[PDB]
C-alpha cells in the first residue's frame, strides 16, 4: 500500500483544537479508530457553525495508480442544509502531489436547526477494485443557524452576523452579484483578472466541464483521464476488451 | 537513496531567523555540512530559553522502506532538564508522506543554566542494515531559565514570565490538573472532547499503548508493524528464520 | 509520468487572491491553459510592484530521477529591471521532496516603468531528453516604480516607499552593509549567526561554489551529482561512453 489521507495540522486547530496532521488512512490502510466506524461515528459531532468547510489532504505515494468516486454526496435534511460539496471532479485519480480538497457544507440560512448528509467515496487499484471505502451509510451532522441578509445572498454565499455576504471564488459585492467571470469555473477551476477559467487536468473549456480522451473505452465504460480507464467485471484492459 | 529529512521553513524562521528549508539528510544522504559532524557540534548554540521544542520533518519518497530507531534520548543535567521527548514511538516505520517530529526539551524550571543531551537514532533498510545514523555520542545543549509558579505547572508544563503555565496538550487550567481524556495518549494519539485517544497506526487501547502484530517475530525479534519486522544477524525473512 | 511543478496556495493569495494551488506540471504533463502557451501570454499581467519575487513547487514523485536546466534568465531591459535571480543552481537533479524555488526579480529602482524578461529551462529523463521545456523565447513582464534612498541600498536591496531598505538574506542595516557572513552563500546556501554557510548537497566551501564529483565525465560532459551525469548525443551511459 502507498494511501494517505488526512487532515492538515492548520485545519485540526479549528476543529478539534490541537494543531496536528489527522490521520484517516495510513499506507493504504485505515487508520485504528476507524475499524469500528460506528464507535467513531458517536465520538463525532456536529460540524459547528463556524466551520463552513473542510480541508481532507490525500495522496499516492507509490508508483501505483490509485482511482477515486465520489458515489453519494447527499443531504438527507434539504430545507436547512443544500447538498454537501468538492472543490474535486466526481470520478479520477487520486494526485501523487500532496493536494486539499476542499469539503463545503452549504447552509441555506432559511432554516436553523442540525442537517444530516451522506458522504459517499471508493478507492480503487489499477486492476479497478475497491480497496477503501466509506462503510455503508454514512452520516455526518452539520448545526446551521438562521442568518438574514438585506436582498439575499447568491452563488452559494452564507450570511454572517455582521449582515455581509461571505462570497465565494470568482464572485464578490453585497449580494454576489459582481462576477469576473461570466460562467462560474467547476471542477477546481480558476478565474484570472481578465477573466476565463484555468481548467484542471483532464478538462478544457469557459467553465471546464468539457473532458478529451486519447482512448475511447469500450463495453460501457467511463473516461476521466486518457492514461487509464475504468472497466465494468469480466473486462480487463486498456481499452476494456 | 530516498530518505529526506529536514527543519520546515516556518521553524527556521524562529531558530535562525531565515524562512527556508534546511535539509539534513537528502537522496539517503547526510547534507555537506553534516560530515564533519564535529565542526558541525561547535557553529550549533545552545537552544534558547523562547524555543521550547523543535519540529524535524522527514520522508521515504521511494516505493523502499525504511526503519527508524531512538536509541538514546538522555538529558546529561537531569537537574535543569529532563529528558527529551517525542511525539513518535522510539522504534517504527519512517513515513511515505512528509509528517512532522516534536523534539521536546523539558527544562524543569526549578534550577537556572544550561544542560547537555543526547539524541540518539538510527536510519535503516529492508535488509535491517544501519545506513544513516548519529554520529557517536552526540552532545547538544539547551538553555533554561528559572521560572516560579504558584502551585507549580503539572504534566509537563512549564512557567511564562506573565506566571501563567503552559499546558501541554490534553491539559488546561491554571495548574494543568483539569484534563480532557483520564490517561494522556501516547505515541502521537489525540484526545478529541468528548475523551478518549485517536491511535497512531499500530497502536490501540485508551492510552494507545497495546501493539498487535499479525506475524510474531522469532528468535529474539521486537514487532512494531504487522507488516515488517527488525532480524537480528545471522536470520533473515519476514519471521526471521 | 512523474513531474509535478506548482505554485503554492499561500503565494497564490498574493498574485491572484484566490487561495489555492496553481498546477503548472501534472504527472509529467503541462496543465491545459499552457497548451496555447501564448494565449496563456496575454491573460499574464506584468508582475506588480508590491511582489518583488516568486515561489515556485516542485517535485519527482516516482523512483524515475529528473534533471532541470536553466538555459537563459535575462533581462531584456537591463536599465529598469536586473537579470532575474534563482535560489537554486542553474543545473541539478529534481528534488523527490517538495522543493520550493525562489525566482526573485529585482528592479534597480533607478527607472521607473515596465521590464521584459526571459525565463527558459528544460526538465530531462535518465536517458538526457527534454520533455518539458518553455516554449520558445517566452517574455514575461514586471512592473519597477522609482524609489530614492538616502546612500543607496547594496547587495540586491529595494528601496521601499518608507525609505527603508530591504536587505536580503545575510544582510541588515541601513544600506545592508552589515553582513554575517564575509562572502555571500550562493546556490541556495545559509549563513547562521556565528557565520560560514550551510551547503546545499552537491556543493562545498565558503560561498557553496566547489563542486565534488565521484565519477568525472568523459567526452565534453557536465557534472552536478556524483550520482548521474549528462551526456552529448552519440554517448551513453554513467560516464558517457
Ligand atoms: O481602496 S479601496 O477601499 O477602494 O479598496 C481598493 C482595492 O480594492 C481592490 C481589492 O481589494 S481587496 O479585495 O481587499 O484586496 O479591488 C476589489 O475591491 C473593489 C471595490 O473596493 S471596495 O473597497 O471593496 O468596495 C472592487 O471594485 S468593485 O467590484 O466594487 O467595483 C474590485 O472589483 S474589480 O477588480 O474592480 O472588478 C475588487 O477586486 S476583486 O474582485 O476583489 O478582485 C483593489 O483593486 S485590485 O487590486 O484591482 O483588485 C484595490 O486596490 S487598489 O490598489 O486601490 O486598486
Ligand atoms: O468566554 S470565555 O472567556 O469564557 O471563553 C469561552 C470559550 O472557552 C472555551 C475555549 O476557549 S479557547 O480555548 O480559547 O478557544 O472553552 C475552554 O475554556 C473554558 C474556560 O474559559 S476560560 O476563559 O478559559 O476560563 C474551559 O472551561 S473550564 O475548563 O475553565 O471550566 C473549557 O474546558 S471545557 O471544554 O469546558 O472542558 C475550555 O475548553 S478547552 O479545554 O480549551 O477545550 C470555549 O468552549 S469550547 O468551545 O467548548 O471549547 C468557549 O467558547 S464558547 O463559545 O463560549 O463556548
Ligand atoms: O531591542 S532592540 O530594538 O535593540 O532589538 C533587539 C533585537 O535585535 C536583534 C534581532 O532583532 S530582530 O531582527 O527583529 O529579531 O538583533 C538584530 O538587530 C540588532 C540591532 O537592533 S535594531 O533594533 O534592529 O537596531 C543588530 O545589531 S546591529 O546589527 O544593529 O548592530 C543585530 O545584528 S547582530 O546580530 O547583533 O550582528 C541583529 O541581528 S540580526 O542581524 O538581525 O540577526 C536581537 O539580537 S539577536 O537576537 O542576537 O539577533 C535582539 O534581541 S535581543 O533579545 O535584545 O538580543
Ligand atoms: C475525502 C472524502 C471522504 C471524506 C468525506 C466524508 C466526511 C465529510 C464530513 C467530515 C467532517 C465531519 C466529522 C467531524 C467534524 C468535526 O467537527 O469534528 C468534531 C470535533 C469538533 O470539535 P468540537 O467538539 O466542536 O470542539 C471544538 C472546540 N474544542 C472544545 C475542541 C476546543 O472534532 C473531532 O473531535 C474529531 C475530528 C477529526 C475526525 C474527522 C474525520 C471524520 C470523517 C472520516 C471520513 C473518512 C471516511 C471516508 C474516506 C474513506
Ligand atoms: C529526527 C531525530 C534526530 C534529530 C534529533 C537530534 C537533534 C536534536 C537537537 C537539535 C536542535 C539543536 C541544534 C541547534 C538548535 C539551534 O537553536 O540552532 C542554533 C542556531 C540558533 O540561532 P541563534 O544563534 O539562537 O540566533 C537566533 C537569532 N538570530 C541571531 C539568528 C537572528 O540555529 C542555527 O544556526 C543552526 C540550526 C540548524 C541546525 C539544526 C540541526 C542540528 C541537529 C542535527 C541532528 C541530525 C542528526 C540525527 C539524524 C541523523
Ligand atoms: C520554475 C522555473 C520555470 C518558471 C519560471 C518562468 C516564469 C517566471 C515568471 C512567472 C511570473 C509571471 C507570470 C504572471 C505573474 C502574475 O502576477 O500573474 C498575473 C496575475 C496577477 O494578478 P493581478 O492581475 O495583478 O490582480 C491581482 C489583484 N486581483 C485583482 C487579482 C485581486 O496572476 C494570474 O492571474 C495568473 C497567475 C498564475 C500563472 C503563473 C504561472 C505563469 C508562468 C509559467 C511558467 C512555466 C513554464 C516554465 C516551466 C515549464
Ligand atoms: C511546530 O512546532 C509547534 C510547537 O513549537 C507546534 O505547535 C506546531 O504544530 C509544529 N508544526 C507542525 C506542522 O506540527
Ligand atoms: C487531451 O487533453 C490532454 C490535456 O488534458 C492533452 O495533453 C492531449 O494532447 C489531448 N489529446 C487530444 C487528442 O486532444
Ligand atoms: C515565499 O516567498 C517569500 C518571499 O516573497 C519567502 O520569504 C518565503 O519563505 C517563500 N516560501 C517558502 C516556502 O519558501
Ligand atoms: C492489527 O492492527 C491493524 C491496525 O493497526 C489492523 O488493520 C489489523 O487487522 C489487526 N490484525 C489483527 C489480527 O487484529
Ligand atoms: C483550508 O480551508 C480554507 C477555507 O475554510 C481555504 O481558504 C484554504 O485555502 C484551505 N487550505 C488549503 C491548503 O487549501
Ligand atoms: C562528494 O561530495 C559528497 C557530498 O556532496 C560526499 O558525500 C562524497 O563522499 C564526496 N566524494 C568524495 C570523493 O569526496
Ligand atoms: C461510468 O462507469 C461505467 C462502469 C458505466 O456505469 C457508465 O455508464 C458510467 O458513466
Ligand atoms: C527488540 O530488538 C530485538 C533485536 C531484541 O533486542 C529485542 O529484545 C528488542 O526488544
Ligand atoms: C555542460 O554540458 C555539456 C554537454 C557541455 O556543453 C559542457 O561544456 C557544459 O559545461
Amino acid at each position: 500500500g502507498s494511501l494517505y489521507l488526512w487532515i492538515d495540522a492548520h485545519q485540526a486547530r479549528v476543529l478539534i483544537g490541537f494543531e496536528e496532521d489527522i490521520l484517516i488512512v495510513s499506507e493504504g490502510k485505515m487508520a485504528p479508530f476507524t475499524h469500528d466506524f460506528r464507535k467513531a461515528q458517536q465520538r463525532m459531532p456536529a460540524i459547528p457553525v463556524n466551520i463552513h468547510s473542510m480541508n481532507f489532504t490525500w495522496q499516492a505515494a507509490g508508483q501505483a495508480e490509485y482511482f477515486y468516486e465520489f458515489l453519494s454526496l447527499r443531504s438527507l435534511d434539504k430545507g436547512i442544509m443544500a447538498d454537501p460539496t468538492v472543490n474535486v471532479p466526481l470520478l479520477g485519480t487520486v494526485p501523487h502531489k500532496a493536494s486539499v480538497v476542499q469539503v463545503g457544507f452549504p447552509c441555506l440560512g432559511k432554516q436553523d436547526g442540525v442537517a444530516a448528509f451522506e458522504v459517499d467515496v471508493i478507492v480503487m487499484n489499477s486492476e479497478g477494485n475497491t480497496i477503501l471505502k466509506t462503510p455503508q451509510n454514512a452520516i455526518f451532522f452539520k448545526t446551521c443557524q438562521q442568518a438574514e441578509c438585506p436582498g439575499g445572498c447568491r452563488n452559494g454565499g452564507f450570511c454572517n452576523e455582521r449582515r455581509i455576504c461571505e462570497c465565494p471564488d470568482g464572485f464578490h459585492g453585497p449580494h454576489c452579484e459582481k462576477a469576473l467571470c461570466t460562467p462560474r469555473c467547476m471542477n477546481g477551476g480558476l478565474c484570472v483578472t481578465p477573466g476565463f477559467c484555468i481548467c484542471p487536468p483532464g478538462f478544457y473549456g469557459v467553465n471546464c466541464d468539457k473532458a478529451n480522451c486519447s482512448t475511447t473505452c469500450f463495453n460501457g465504460g467511463t473516461c476521466f483521464y486518457p492514461g487509464k480507464c475504468i472497466c465494468p467485471p469480466g473486462l480487463e484492459g486498456e481499452q476494456c476488451e
